[PDB]
């Protein structure tokens, strides 16, 4: 249609039709829409202006209407100009000069048929002049008197003349011979008046390796030696002369009968002759099937019998040869010979035991030991049999045993229905087996000798015949199918073939020597070169920049191995393949003239020129050893001749991720396997801060204040409300060390969220020893007696603690506001013997005990009828004076409680006159940072999974009333409960929120940002979970965030600072990187960023301030895992092995100038994944700059002494625009990054020519134009010497591209979890969405380029996006059925597009002020529609669903070694079914599979 593989030829040789008239020849009849636009477009710089500037304008010229919309869409799709076009003669007819300048003035490409460019030439409407490109399409009319001719006449004498591009692929059809060829060339010449070439599309020899050696190959007479071949070619002649009677005129091919009854009779006829009787026996099975099918699918009278007639003369000769022999153990002497003989061609390149063969005479290769090769017969009615007889012959024969030889049947003649699946399916199935054959799976191809063109198969071993040619296009193409190291031609010949195959040989011999001898439009010579290499190393020294002693002595040709191994090996794409052109060339100075064609592509480019010679060959030597030192010179060379990037500097990444899954044992540096103890972490401020007998001490007061209440349908035990505003007294906190103020915090009491506080109420004094004994003896009963906290494993011991400071109640004493110590409280409580439950004096009528109307209120009771050893505590819940102690029971088990207590303990009340009360317990749980009265499953349904261990027990204990007569007065208030009750948890929150505090002062003291004091001027609000604002550091309340792992299950944890924190570190050291190397690569790139940015790498980071010390990760339940500070533990029960080696891939860089798995205590330490650390660091960056913004967070990562910045000073970093100094100076710009000329800026004309179109739709307006064109000229284009490759910049925006879309996904207002938060961030970052946006808004017109590959795929590419309109906007977006996406899959995207959009991003960003938001108000116009619908459904995925609807049941299994590269992953699943789905690739393979399963899912469980 429009597409095609262009010419190679012309890759680096348009050049010639460049700057002189030429003709070209190509034989394929592609690549000429791809020859035209190549030059057409590539010289706009004289058609874009006006036409009173006189510009020229370019005719076209074809034959036919057809190839006028041809030519019309090959501009349009590919082209920046305004295309015309005429095709009548008519309304040509009635315009005017004028109105003809007009026309001139609206187009640039000028279509015109042939009378009508005659015509408005020669009626003066047109000087020839005006043109600068006279296309002609079939040229070969020329020789006949054509048009063309009188207007060639006509341009030779008007005075200018424009290029000629004369293009033909009819004038080298069929066979002919040389002087027919060569004298239709002198014609054609003198008649374009433009020197013209000989064909150069018909030399296919490789010269990478040895030539395929072109010997006619023999068996000669071969003997018949089964006694069938007589009989059984009789019957066939009787039978063929009799279909010949059977002839039925023109229907579809299946309503007659003659044709394909003759075809298969033929067939197996030949099938006989060549090879024997088994084989048209074997396939006489398969005929009959096929034609049986056929019957069934129509029927009618004369074809019936026909093919009945066909089938059962097929049947006889399959019973014939199975009877008169058995198809097992088939002998080699019942075989014609010819076949014993080709056997013994074939398996004579086969693997060799004596030398290991990776899987001599023969240097090792796996395609030259190791046949690889294709084998030519006439039709596909005998390959799958030849296999056959392959496998029923080598049964016998292990050279032929372990040949693994696929035949190959598509369609052959006949066709069932129209557009049936099959073809697909055979599609598939040969596209396996063509990526076989290449990877060496396919031992032998078997094809049929009708597919040898519209396809190449690469790399055979040996292009076998078996079936003779007999035209030129078909011996050249048969030959040129070898790709391989040692390749020959096989001609194998019987006693007639020999003669036509000599023939053959010899006049295409001819053909193809005289084709060779002028290439290039000129007298030259081909492959073979100018002379063949004297040993000249002695003439110019081997050793390069190397006085190096020791070493070799080798030969010449070792030079020749090692310069093309310089390009062997460079980081560039699979579409580039280049070398520097040593250009030795006759320039007029009495020498050959030598320079250098320098790859565009690597980090020098200027050309040189060496000293001239006059023998080609020495000169040559002379600028390739003068190239090698040089680049040397560089250091960007080595020994041998081969580039370090991508050899050495690439190091294994396997020692960063997991690939040790499932298992134990250490493995991985910072997998979940590796793990390491580190000790808990304490202020020092909870340190040395036990009360010593000199102290000013100061007292603190907790707010306790309620702000929120919650209803009792959100609390499921229904409990009626207290106030924590129900207050007295606080709990203070004593010490002469100094607290900072702690951003106030939350807690969850049974009223809602209560905000605790810390403030001050008085300061300064000191106590005697008799109160400090006193108050810490009060401490030690709290935290024992209170709430029952004690193991023995602790013992108390205040004055070595690791971090003692007590608690004692604050009361309100002066009379004031101000409060203090209220000493009476301790002594009322030492007064007792209710400090230790069940007084030794009872109160029932051993002394008279009676009601008390207060005390039962705000109180708190101990029963002392049971639990003898070890107390309960319960409070008044709701005192009631109504009940009585000879009232209802609460259950009508009884009827009062004196004879229940009667039933149990024989406790019969004599004085009864306590009501009776309901009541509580306490310390159900010791958890409050999240919701304990409602679950994290979500509960709008009632009942709740986190209290069902004393809030069940409750309200099966409350089933009965306490006469408050058998239960002691414990010695403190309702409201001091109350309060206290929360101090195991409110003080844990203290402990982390003042390490966090002392994190960020030491980070403040050490950057620039924030500073170790805090005016406290920050404003520090609640936290939430379900004065000035200068950046003096975040809250303490973010770090805590960042700091928590997702294993706390805590409502906040470090899920979403990790993608902020990630995508901001790749993008601040990519520029890093980037803008540091005046000159750089990939392979440096590539491997400076990756190591940079690894799990492994981080950890050490993070021992410079000790992070890992202050996690917060194990679920806290106090009695377990958390101690009460004044207490040391004492028992009851009384590394750098990976981490080696990571730091040299980001150092071997510089080889040039860069410019419980382990038991632990659960008291004092933690034990974590190593993955943590990385998470750790990876959510404090996300903090620091989601709060303080870029310089800010710049600095917090430069504090640690990672280089975000380069490595200068904290003076040279400040000046250029408490703290001390551990930062670096800033940025540099590169002194020069490309070469700057004023004139022949006819490329930056063509760069203008760019803008006139590309200004609109980037809506940007540039103030420098050279980075506009390092934009888009790709890799192989080499006409620019001035700009740079699009590889820099395609990374230089990658990291800016997704940081900006990170960033505008985290700031979205819904905020939503970050579990879809990295399905919206590797889902809008890959080649297909990037390529897809590129074309649609016309990046790939204005696409710089000389490579064949990359144009025929987008012109395929382009089309098939524009067909679509918007993605669903006409209703299609292909993935309803799986068919959909298969239709889909059958364009393979390009990946080109998708680079230059990376790369343009790029250039937005570096060409001035180096602002996102210049990129981002230029991007965020083209990107916006795919975030809005992306973000209005997140794209689930088959393989996501699959593992999430069945948890481990449904599994993928992982990547496969398969030579073809197509993996079959097998679903992992038992009772869903195992679905082979052999995919392009692994994820798509995957999700493949996981459609299946997911369809069975739903065909089974919905």
């Amino acid at each position: 249609d429009n597409i095609y593989t262009p010419r190679k030829y012309q890759v680096e040789l348009l050049e010639a039709a460049l700057d002189h008239n030429t003709i070209v020849c190509l034989n394929t009849g592609s690549g000429k829409t791809f020859i035209a636009v190549l030059l057409t477009k590539e010289l706009s710089y004289q058609i874009r202006g006006d036409f009173s500037r006189n510009g020229k304008r370019t005719v076209f010229l074809v034959n036919s209407a057809n190839q006028v919309a041809q030519q019309v869409s090959a501009v349009r799709t590919h082209s920046d100009l305004k295309v015309g076009e005429y095709s009548n003669l008519e309304v040509n007819a009635s315009w005017t000069k004028e109105r003809w300048n007009q026309e001139f003035t609206k187009h640039q490409v000028l279509i015109m048929t042939c009378y009508v460019a005659l015509n408005v030439l020669k009626n003066g409407y047109l000087s020839l002049s005006d043109i600068n490109l006279l296309v002609f399409d079939e040229c070969h009319l020329a020789i006949l008197d054509h048009p063309y001719r009188e207007i060639m006449k006509l341009c030779e004498n008007c005075p200018s003349c424009p290029r000629i591009l004369g293009l033909t692929a009819s004038i080298l059809n069929g066979k002919c011979d040389p002087e027919e060829l060569e004298e239709k060339i002198q014609k054609l010449e003198k008649i374009l008046k433009s020197n013209a070439e000989t064909a150069t599309d018909l030399v296919v020899l490789d010269r990478y390796t040895s030539q395929p050696c072109e010997i006619v190959v023999d068996c000669g007479p071969f003997t018949d030696r089964s006694g069938l071949y007589e009989r059984l070619l009789m019957e066939l002649e009787e039978a063929l002369n009799f279909i010949n009677d059977c002839n039925i005129s023109v229907h579809s091919k299946e309503r007659d009968s003659t044709l394909i009854s003759k075809q298969i009779l033929s067939d197996c006829r030949a099938v006989l002759v060549v090879l024997g009787p088994w084989c048209a026996d074997k396939v006489a099975g398969m005929m009959v099937r096929e034609l049986q099918k056929y019957i069934k699918h129509e029927q009618e009278e004369l074809h019936r019998k026909f093919l009945l007639f066909t089938d059962t003369f097929l049947r006889k000769i399959h019973a014939l040869c199975e009877e008169h022999f058995s198809p097992a153990s088939l002998d080699l002497k019942f075989v014609t010979p010819k076949v014993i003989k080709l056997l013994e061609i074939l398996r004579k390149y086969k693997p060799y035991e004596r030398q290991q063969f990776e899987s001599e005479t023969n240097f090792p290769s796996p395609f030259t030991n190791i046949l690889c090769g294709i084998i030519f017969v006439e039709r596909r009615y005998t390959a799958v049999v030849l296999n056959r007889l392959i496998k029923e012959a080598g049964k016998q024969d292990p050279e032929l045993a372990y040949i693994s030889s696929n035949f190959i049947t598509g369609h052959g003649i006949g066709k069932n229905q129209p557009r049936n699946k099959q073809m697909e399916a055979e599609f598939r199935k040969q596209e396996e087996v063509l990526r076989k054959f290449r990877a060496h799976e396919t031992n032998l191809l078997i094809a049929t000798s009708i597919v040898e063109e519209g396809v190449d198969i690469p790399k055979c071993n040996l292009v076998v015949r078996f079936d003779l040619p007999t035209e030129y296009r078909s011996y050249v193409q048969s030959k040129g199918r070898a790709r391989a190291p040692i390749s020959n031609y096989i001609m194998l010949a019987d006693t007639d073939k020999i003669k036509s195959f000599e023939e053959d040989l010899k006049t295409y011999k001819a053909i193809e020597k005289i084709l060779r001898n002028k290439c290039s439009k000129s007298v030259d010579t081909g492959e073979t070169d100018i002379d063949p290499v004297m040993d000249d190393d002695d003439v110019f020294p081997p050793y390069v920049l190397r006085p190096d002693d020791g070493g070799p002595r080798v030969t010449i040709n070792t030079a020749i191995g090692h310069i093309n191994r310089y390009c062997a090996r460079l980081p560039s794409d699979p579409f580039t393949h280049l070398a520097p052109k040593c250009r030795t060339r006759e320039l007029p100075d009495g020498t050959f003239y030598s320079t250098l064609y320098l790859p565009i592509n690597s980090p020098l480019r200027a050309s040189i020129v060496g000293p001239p010679m006059s023998c080609v060959r020495l000169a040559e030597r002379v600028v390739a050893l003068i190239c090698c030192e040089k680049l040397h010179k560089i250091g960007e060379l080595d020994d041998h001749l081969m580039p370090v990037g991508k050899e050495t500097v690439k190091y294994e990444e396997e020692l960063d991720l997991h690939d040790e899954e499932e298992t134990s044992v250490p493995g991985r540096p910072g997998s979940t396997k590796r793990r390491q103890c580190y000790p808990k972490a304490i202020p020092e401020c909870l340190r040395d801060s036990y009360p010593r007998p000199d102290q000013p001490c100061y007292l603190y007061v907790i707010g306790m204040v309620l702000t929120t209440p919650l209803p009792d349908e959100l609390n499921f035990r229904r409990r009626k409300l207290y106030p924590p505003e129900d207050t007295t007294r606080c709990f203070g906190i004593l010490t002469a060390k100094p607290i900072p103020q702690i951003p106030h915090f939350p807690v969850y009491t049974r009223s809602g969220e209560v905000t605790i506080s810390i403030e001050l109420k008085k300061s300064g004094f000191m106590l005697s020893l008799q109160m400090l004994e006193l108050i810490t003896r009060l401490h030690q009963y709290i935290f024992s007696h209170i709430l029952r906290l004690e193991k023995p494993a602790l013992e108390f011991k205040p004055t070595d603690a690791d971090s003692a400071y007590c608690v004692l109640p604050l009361n309100v004493v002066n009379d004031s506001s101000t409060l203090d110590i209220d000493f009476k409280f301790m002594e009322d409580i030492e007064k007792s013997e209710a400090r230790i439950g069940i007084p030794s004096t009872k109160y029932t009528k051993e002394t008279p005990f009676v009601f008390k109307l207060e005390d039962y209120q705000d109180a708190v009771i101990i029963p002392r009828y049971r639990n003898f050893d070890q107390p309960h505590r319960f409070y008044v819940a709701d005192v009631y004076t109504d009940l009585t102690p000879l009232s209802k029971f609460p259950s009508p088990e009884y009827e009062t409680f004196a004879e229940y207590y009667k039933t149990k303990y024989n406790l019969d009340l004599t004085n009864l006159n306590q009501p009776l009360l309901d009541v509580d317990h306490t310390s159900s749980r010791l958890n409050l940072l999240t919701p304990r009265h409602l679950n994290q499953k979500g509960k709008a349904l009632p009942l709740s999974s986190a209290e069902k261990r004393k809030a069940k027990w409750e309200s099966l204990q409350n089933k009965q009333i306490l006469v408050p007569e058998l239960c002691a007065i414990h010695p403190i208030p309702a409201s001091l409960w109350r309060k206290a009750v929360c101090l195991p948890s409110i003080l844990y929150r203290l402990h982390c929120l003042l390490t966090a505090e002392e994190l960020r002062a030491q980070t403040a003291s050490d950057a620039g940002v924030g500073v170790r004091s805090l005016p406290a001027d920050f404003r520090y609000p609640n936290l939430d979970f379900g004065y000035s604002s200068r950046t003096l550091g975040p809250n303490p309340g973010l770090i805590l965030q960042a700091l928590t792992l997702s294993n706390a299950s805590d409502g906040f944890n470090l899920e979403r600072l990790e993608m902020l924190g990630d995508s901001f570190l790749k993008h601040a050291i990519t520029t890093y990187l980037f803008c540091t190397y005046p000159d750089a690569h990939e392979g440096r790139l590539s491997y400076m960023r990756s190591k940079k940015v690894s799990n492994c790498n981080l950890y050490r980071l993070g021992k410079k301030k000790g992070l890992p010390s202050r996690m917060v990760v194990s679920i806290f339940d106090p009695p377990v895992n958390w101690l009460p500070p004044g207490y040391v533990v004492n028992q009851d029960k009384s590394e750098d092995d990976f981490l080696e080696y990571d730091q040299e891939h980001i150092r071997f860089i510089d080889n040039m100038l860069m410019g419980q798995s382990i038991s632990y205590d659960l008291h004092t330490e933690q034990c974590i994944a190593d993955k943590s650390i990385a998470d750790c660091v990876e959510a404090l960056l996300g903090c620091y700059l989601t709060s303080c913004g870029e310089r800010a967070a710049q600095l917090f990562l430069c504090s640690l002494g990672l280089k975000v910045l380069p490595v200068i000073k904290r003076t040279d970093r400040e000046k250029a625009l408490v703290l001390k100094d551990s930062e670096y100076g800033c940025l540099k710009i590169p002194p020069r990054c490309m070469f700057d000329h004023p004139d022949a800026d006819k490329t930056l004309n063509h760069l203008i020519s760019g803008f006139e179109n590309f200004e609109k739709k980037i809506n940007y307006r540039f103030k420098n134009k050279a980075y506009l064109l390092q934009a888009f000229t790709h890799a192989s284009y080499h006409y620019n010497t001035i700009t740079d490759c699009y590889q820099r910049l395609e990374f230089l925006g990658d990291a800016i591209l997704d940081y900006l879309i990170t960033k505008h996904l985290y700031e979205d207002p819904r905020q939503h979890s970050p579990g879809v938060l990295t399905d919206l961030r590797s889902a809008l970052v890959n080649n297909t969405i990037f390529a897809s946006l590129a074309v649609k808004y016309d990046y790939h017109k204005y696409f710089k380029a000389v490579s064949p590959e990359l144009f025929h795929v987008i012109d395929d590419f382009v089309q098939f996006q524009l067909e679509k309109n918007e993605m669903q906007g006409m209703d299609s977006e292909l993935r309803r059925s799986e068919e959909d996406e298969e239709k889909e899959e059958d364009i393979e995207v390009p990946k080109a597009m998708g680079d230059i959009f990376e790369s343009l991003a790029g250039a937005i960003y570096m060409d001035s002020g180096m602002s996102l938001e210049t990129v981002w108000q230029v991007y965020y116009p083209m990107m916006r529609p795919l975030i809005e619908k992306f973000s209005a459904n997140v794209p689930r995925s088959p393989v996501r669903e699959l593992l999430e609807m069945e948890p481990e049941t449904a599994k993928f299994s992982p990547a496969e070694r398969t030579y073809d590269g197509k993996v079959r992953v097998t679903v992992e699943v038992v009772g869903k079914g195992k679905f082979k789905g052999v995919g392009r690739s692994y994820r798509i393979a995957k999700s493949a599979a996981a459609r299946r399963a997911l369809r069975s899912l739903k065909a089974n469980q919905p």
